[PDB]
């Protein structure tokens, strides 16, 4: 699948924007999801910060949301909706050694309620994306607690995959 960089070290405007368009120029939203052959369905986003840590987000072309992520020699997927997904989501890091499936979803609601009293209204910015990325990637070595994960989700997600969403369909008035 295509693959888009970006790096939290040394962000201005200019680079998270031009980040950002090319995600919602690989997107190709559509009521369902099972009408597009597997080799086309996702769009891979690594993420580097300060700190040189990296992983790599699984967006979904149809929706633009994150459907699972990797981190080193491991990988976590949301709960899948349904079949399609669900057998889809197997062709992701097919070389990864570890692979994990939450019972929960990704949904705004789901997440929300996971990161508990952790936040109550969650920071956004290049500082938050940064610390997210780090939270993602220890979370595979024990380091990152399941409230901070889900926080760190959120932030991703509205950075993310929401940012291309908004400026797809505000593309087509």
């Amino acid at each position: 699948y295509p693959i888009i960089n970006f790096t939290t070290a040394g962000a201005t405007v200019q680079s998270y924007t031009n980040f950002i368009r090319a995600v919602r120029g690989r997107l190709t939203v559509l009521p369902n999801r099972c009408g597009l052959p597997i080799n086309q369905r996702f769009i891979l986003v690594e993420l580097s910060n300060h700190a040189e840590l990296s992983v790599t987000l699984a967006l979904d072309v149809t929706n633009a949301y994150v459907v699972g992520y990797r981190a080193g020699n491991s990988a976590y997927f949301f709960h899948p909706d349904n079949q399609c997904d669900a057998e889809a989501i197997t062709h992701l890091f097919t070389d990864v050694q570890n692979r994990y499936t939450f019972a929960f979803g990704g949904n705004y609601d789901r997440l929300e309620q996971l990161a508990g009293n952790l936040r109550e209204n969650i920071e956004l910015g290049n500082g938050p994306l940064e610390e997210a990325i780090s939270a993602l990637y220890y979370y595979s070595t024990g380091g990152t607690q399941l409230p901070t994960l889900a926080r760190s989700f959120i932030i991703c997600i509205q950075m993310i995959s929401e940012a291309a969403r908004f400026q797809y369909i505000e593309g087509e008035m």
